[PDB]
């Protein structure tokens, strides 16, 4: 409250941190349903059912030019690539599984990294 700080944690090293993960994955074998925004005009049903589109690209770019206030929100974004992914794939369909496999892969990289 007002004059009373809890102790600071150091998060000088999030910006970086939170890149070399995106380049992780971006790099892995999985993330080609997730690396660029989902095309609204030969996709149906995407616009209307996804109310919040994300992809990697995105995040790279919000990223990139200061657009994330903390990496909370960050990790905000990258759930939600797996979220949209969760609501319009069925787990059985290739792009199903590789939503799976890169959240788990995310998970586990974010966990290591700062918890």
């Amino acid at each position: 409250s007002m004059s009373v700080k809890k102790p600071k944690r150091d998060d000088s090293k999030d910006l970086a941190l939170c890149s070399m993960i995106l380049t992780e994955m971006e790099t892995h074998e999985d993330a080609w349903p997730f690396l660029l925004p989902v095309n609204l005009k030969l996709v149906p049903g995407y616009k209307k059912v996804i109310k919040k589109p994300m992809d990697f690209s995105t995040i790279r770019e919000k990223l990139s030019s200061g657009q994330y206030p903390n990496l909370e929100t960050f990790a905000l974004d990258v759930r939600l690539v797996f979220d949209n992914c969760e609501t319009f794939n069925e787990d059985d369909s290739d792009i199903g599984r590789a939503g799976h496999n890169m959240r788990k892969y995310f998970e586990k990289k974010w966990t290591d990294t700062f918890k």
